């Protein structure tokens, strides 16, 4: 089997991407944030504290004839941005782009943190990291990909995120028309539960490539590109007037600037992030100070190849017995 679904930016800055997901019988369609940096499929629901729901579409298990309470199971998760959610668990039928899993753990939120409430466009998350990170207790549950894998034509999914435009998540096949040149594959460590890999280096604008190993995660659920302070300083040094602002919480730059590109290495291959992908706009409405899309990972404890990086590539998440990641230009 295969599936294919369009993923759409939630706003004009590509802060995140939503993909429609069919849950239950009859289908209830919710728009979920596909997140290769976590492993829980959770949704706003009829069980969510009413004051914490503000415009989201909810899953109502009582209206699904295939929903079953997973007795005794609870979940609770926190993300890198300090947001969180928790609740109980149903199993139900879940379909993405024509690909159906029966008995998928659908984690129903009883509580969500303010950032989720305040974002009307995201109805929940669909985790695509390794199932070892799944938070369901006392019986850990499998991700949608993990459940689908054996049925897929090939045990892979691909992320093709757009810049200020829709893109595609495919399951079970590689669309050879969706990228240019070749896909370069690189090793993955699953030791921390993430799609963790090692970039071979970077360049800033038209500058020379620096060969250096950069361990990080391919994370569709993180907006920006978070790299070591040395790398980030080298990037922003090429932008006149750019500075790290403690008050804003990162590098900012004059909105009048033309940003240089940023290249990262995948083996001997190179992925180029155009300068425009690194502009996240005014820090506040009407400001001429703009927020940068490349930020320091110092104090995160890990480097994160988030959407800024991934949207410059066609990315293969290869879930073979020994997982690997593939990157192609597009």
């Amino acid at each position: 089997s295969t599936g294919s679904a369009t993923t759409t930016p939630i706003d004009s800055l590509d802060d995140a991407y939503i993909t429609p997901v069919q849950i239950g019988t009859p289908a209830q369609t919710l728009n979920l944030d596909f997140d290769t940096g976590s492993s829980d499929l959770w949704v706003f629901s009829s069980e969510t504290t009413a004051s914490e729901v503000d415009g989201q579409t909810i899953y109502t298990p009582s209206k699904s004839t295939t929903a079953k309470l997973l007795s005794g199971a609870t979940w609770s998760i926190s993300y890198g941005d300090g947001s969180s959610s928790s609740g109980d668990v149903y199993t139900d039928t879940v379909s993405v782009g024509g690909l159906t899993v029966t008995g998928q753990a659908v984690e129903s939120a009883k509580k969500v943190s303010s950032s989720f409430t305040e974002d009307s466009t995201i109805d929940g998350l669909l985790g695509l990291a390794f199932s070892t990170l799944n938070t369901v207790s006392p019986t850990q549950q499998k991700t949608f990909f993990d459940n689908a894998k054996a049925s897929l034509d090939s045990p892979v999914f691909t992320a093709d995120l757009g810049y200020h435009a829709p893109g595609t998540y495919n399951f079970g096949f590689i669309d050879t028309t969706a990228y240019t040149g070749s896909i370069t594959y690189t090793a993955v460590s699953t030791k921390q539960g993430f799609w963790e890999w090692t970039s071979t280096g970077y360049a800033v604008g038209s500058g020379t490539f620096k060969s250096t190993s950069i361990d990080g995660i391919a994370d569709t659920g993180t907006t920006l590109l978070y790299l070591p302070a040395t790398v980030v300083s080298a990037y922003w040094a090429q932008v006149s007037g750019a500075k790290s602002s403690s008050s804003v919480g990162g590098y900012v730059f004059p909105c009048s600037a033309t940003l240089p590109s940023f290249t990262f290495g995948v083996g001997s291959a190179r992925i180029v992030i155009p300068g425009d992908y690194i502009d996240f706009g005014p820090i506040s409405t009407g400001s001429s100070s703009c927020f940068g899309g490349i930020q320091s990972s110092a104090g995160i404890g890990i480097n994160i190849f988030g959407d800024v990086a991934l949207k410059a590539a066609f990315v293969v998440f290869n879930g073979a017995t020994t997982p690997t990641l593939g990157f192609a230009s597009k």
